[PDB]
């Protein structure tokens, strides 16, 4: 993947995450902040989910209370480079677990 393609895809992913988290209307209070380009989602129990870009590798990284996951773009989808699971499935699973409420953007 070229650098420009990564900027394009990551920018689009950032917008989608920001909009989805801003349009959150569930019962739980979920906060999303962008600092130094890094997205941090904070839940009521104090836990967090962090999303950042790894420019050199053209990857998006996810850190949750449970673990860490690195993603490559494959078939128009961000895929975990160890399990093949999608970024949205992993983010939603973690957010749901950490919020204690369904966090789905399907």
């Amino acid at each position: 993947m070229n650098d420009s393609e990564f900027h394009r895809l990551a920018d689009q992913l950032w917008l989608t995450i920001e909009e989805r988290l801003d349009d959150w209307d569930g019962d739980s209070d979920i906060d999303c902040e962008i600092n130094g380009g890094v997205l941090t989602i904070t839940f009521e129990n104090g836990s967090k989910i962090i999303i950042n870009r790894q420019e050199p590798l053209h990857q998006v990284w996810l850190a949750t209370k449970q673990g860490g996951y690195h993603f490559d773009l494959k078939g128009d989808e961000w895929i975990c480079d160890r399990s093949g699971e999608t970024f949205w499935d992993l983010l939603e699973q973690a957010a749901t677990q950490q919020a204690g409420e369904t966090v789905s953007f399907r």
